[PDB]
């Protein structure tokens, strides 16, 4: 389409994603969040690649409630523009930071549903790597939402490997940290360390650097208080296990876990299942639930090396555009 159709309000962030503002279309008053990217800035930091998997897997996305949905995808000379259903319901993190740790119910109601957005991405050949309690939103009644598709990988059916070094420190898998081949493995030991968080209120890995860290990943066992729920230690024990083939996600069917004991997953798939929680949101400009870090910038799109703009080949963003079924 056209970003002049669209009024850019606020700058909900700025990060390794670009920028994500929100932004209302004129015309409609209807709310979106939009990231959008400089191509040039996207050729000098080498991530033309990450750019049309990010997108690719977007596209996928509204096939899944538990996944953050794109409505269309288009490109300037200058720009890239993705945009994305608006949640201001806050993410996990935010929310943990007020409470310390969720009560064991609702830990097992987010768990549940990532299991099911994990496993739709898995099912699609996609390994996500970059699982954190960051990137997951809520929705407005309570459902989670998994954000930010940037670093993912795409053609991962049945035997298929990979060798990046890819992840966020404390979620990161050991068999990355050996550089190792690995598969969708990694997601299932970051939905370990994310549970363990939740119920737990730190990470199970600790140390004063990266390199301590990475050693306390691949040698350490987490710490289990006296009062963790046996049935969730025994799931928590089942995804630290190091070697992959022996990891449940991996082996074994997860859902069948004792810990989801009375989920019902075909009602979850299908929102029937009540959230434990709801964030309290009076209007799309009420961002009491997120970090205000950026809120006070102003909502501009900032200026690109003209001269690489105007000399790269144009092309390398085609097939980019995107239209979400109605
Ligand atoms: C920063 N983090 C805790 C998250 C993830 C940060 C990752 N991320 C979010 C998420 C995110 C979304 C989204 O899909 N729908 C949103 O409303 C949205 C938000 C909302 N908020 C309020 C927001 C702040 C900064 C950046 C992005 C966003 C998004 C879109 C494209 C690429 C990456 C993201």
């Amino acid at each position: 389409l056209k970003i002049e159709d669209f009024e850019l309000h606020k700058m909900l962030g700025k990060g390794s994603f670009g920028k994500v503002f929100l932004a209302e279309f004129k015309k409609t008053n209807q709310f979106f969040a939009i990231k959008a990217l400089k191509k040039d800035v996207v050729l000098m930091d080498d991530d033309v690649e990450c750019t049309m998997v990010e997108k690719r897997v977007l596209s996928l996305a509204w096939e899944h409630p538990f996944l953050t949905h794109m409505f269309c995808t288009f490109q300037t000379k200058e720009n890239l523009f993705f945009v994305m259903e608006y949640l201001n319901g806050g993410d996990l993190m935010y929310h943990i930071q007020s409470c310390h740790k969720f009560d064991l119910s609702r830990a097992t109601f987010y768990a549940a549903e990532i299991i099911l957005g994990l496993q739709f991405l898995h099912s699609k050949g996609i390994v996500y790597r970059d699982l954190k309690l960051d990137n997951i939103l809520l929705d407005k009644d309570g459902h989670i939402k998994i954000a930010d598709f940037g670093m993912c990988k795409e053609n991962m059916l049945g035997d298929a490997k990979t060798n990046e070094f890819c992840g966020t420190p404390d979620y990161i898998a050991p068999e990355i940290l050996l550089g190792q081949k690995y598969n969708h493995s990694v997601d299932w030991w970051s939905f370990g360390v994310l549970l363990y968080e939740m119920l737990i209120g730190q990470s199970p890995f600790h140390g004063q650097d990266e390199e301590e860290l990475f050693h306390s990943i691949r040698m350490d066992n987490p710490f289990y208080p006296r009062w963790l729920e046996k049935e969730a230690k025994d799931l928590l024990v089942k995804l630290f296990v190091r070697e992959p083939e022996k990891r449940l996600g991996v082996r074994g069917d997860i859902r069948q876990h004792p810990l989801f004991r009375e989920i019902n997953w075909e009602e979850l798939e299908r929102k029937e299942i009540d959230p434990p929680f709801r964030p309290k949101v009076k209007s799309p400009f009420d961002c009491s639930n997120f970090d205000k870090e950026f809120l006070n910038e102003k909502p501009r799109l900032s200026f690109a090396d003209r001269a690489l703009i105007n000399s790269m080949d144009q092309n390398m963003f085609r097939n980019f555009s995107f239209m979400n079924p109605g």
